[PDB]
């Protein structure tokens, strides 16, 4: 996909996500533009569950799949990003090993991925 259609995906995806919840828009601003230095809310870690899931990245007990993420990154990102994303895949695919409920083991590596983007991250 090319880079205005990710960047309209953003939105699409937030669609079938934020009504599950209860979300301060906010915090959904923050995280769209890689802000996760703050404290989130149990709805807010769910969500990005429910993002990942969307995306195929991760299963039901919240477990991030590297080599599914890796195969599935051309759907997800454009070529601008792939690199930016391999090396995040890499970087954070033992996150989720560290916590044990399954909307914290993703948003922790939603986290990682922001802190270990080298250029812009951008959350739906």
């Amino acid at each position: 996909m090319t880079m205005e259609q990710f960047l309209t995906s953003l939105d699409m995806i937030r669609s079938g996500c934020a009504p599950k919840f209860k979300l301060k828009t906010e915090d959904l601003d923050r995280l769209r533009v890689g802000d996760f230095n703050f404290p989130p809310s149990q709805d807010l870690m769910c969500y990005t569950k429910c993002v990942s899931l969307m995306a195929g990245t991760v299963n039901k007990k919240g477990e991030f799949n590297a080599p599914k993420a890796l195969a599935q990154l051309p759907h997800l990102v454009p070529p601008e990003m792939m690199e930016m994303s391999r090396k995040s895949v890499e970087a954070c695919r033992d996150t989720h090993k560290q916590f044990k409920e399954s909307c914290e083991r993703v948003y922790q590596t939603a986290k990682c991925f922001s802190e270990n983007a080298d250029g812009q991250f951008m959350w739906p």
